[PDB]
């Protein structure tokens, strides 16, 4: 889940679960997921509050209740946000099909609300983070993120001036939660392939027009993806997501070849013909074995 998945769920939650009161609670039982407090003081300490808004920051969401603590999720790999309960619904993937278990053995936060709606936060894998904290946005992780992709956007200028003292390859920099917040893999290779800018380009090394470039790619991204609200069949066919899973030969965009670099774990989709490396020959080797720091 990226920024765009998680702000669909944030919406799905506002859209029938505010103002409504937790009538019912079902923390799951793994302390690895339920982080810093114990199932029993979880449920407890949200039992009989009403919900006032959902919130987000990066991939994370929150729950503003009438009241805090406040119950926070850290998506990670496979966290989802589910809804059963009101027929119908403008967010179709936290929709609840009748034959799938309920509550899911997956659930890890679950909540029964006022006029029998339920909520629940689901992780399959195990790489979610959920926590209640007095206010999720001044302690970790929240607190350490760098400014929301969509809600805080670096001006021109200053994305400019910030990128100028990053001595890092870009594709790395831009999953850095902590730089800007909200960007994974696909976003990541969407917004180099549509600004033209390599993966491997040190940040640093990037030119006025370049920043530039990366600046409006990254707004055009990020606000078409969520304008759908996560829906990828309606994401621009022009774009390198739709073909940046398919095997390496059979991968093309707007009809030139897309190939598959991986550097240092990550993997990146782009095409060669239209994403050059620029610089020195030194500069592309250091960049090129950046992964040995």
């Amino acid at each position: 889940p990226e920024l765009p998945e998680v702000e669909a769920a944030r919406r799905a939650i506002e859209e029938n679960c505010l103002g409504k009161k937790i009538k019912r609670v079902i923390i799951a039982d793994d302390n690895k997921v339920i982080h810093g407090i114990s199932p029993s003081d979880f449920q407890t300490s949200i039992l009989g509050k009403t919900i006032i808004s959902a919130r987000r920051k990066g991939k994370n969401l929150w729950l503003e209740l009438d009241s805090p603590p406040f119950p926070s999720f850290q998506f990670g790999m496979a966290g989802a946000i589910y809804i059963k309960g009101v027929a119908v619904t403008k967010y179709k993937r936290s929709a609840v099909k009748d034959s799938e278990e309920w509550p899911s053995k997956y659930s890890k936060f679950f909540v029964e609300l006022d006029d029998g709606l339920e909520l629940s936060f689901t992780d399959k894998r195990r790489f979610a983070k959920v926590r209640l904290l007095a206010n999720p946005t001044s302690v970790s992780p929240i607190s350490e993120l760098g400014p929301d992709a969509l809600l805080e956007p670096m001006t021109v200028d200053e994305f400019a001036e910030s990128l100028a003292k990053k001595k890092i390859t870009i594709k790395p920099l831009l999953l850095d939660q902590g730089y800007i917040s909200g960007i994974g893999n696909w976003i990541a290779d969407e917004v180099l392939y549509q600004a033209r800018i390599h993966p491997l380009q040190t940040a640093s090394s990037l030119s006025k027009e370049q920043c530039e470039a990366l600046h409006t790619s990254i707004k055009e991204v990020i606000e078409k993806a969520v304008e759908v609200d996560a829906d990828s069949s309606q994401f621009p066919s022009n774009w390198i997501f739709h073909n940046r899973e398919k095997k390496p030969g059979k991968a093309f965009v707007d009809g030139k070849k897309i190939d598959f670099i991986t550097a240092g774990g990550r993997t990146t989709a782009y095409v060669p013909e239209l994403q050059k490396l620029y610089g020195k020959c030194v500069d592309k080797l250091a960049a090129a074995l950046e992964h040995h720091h």
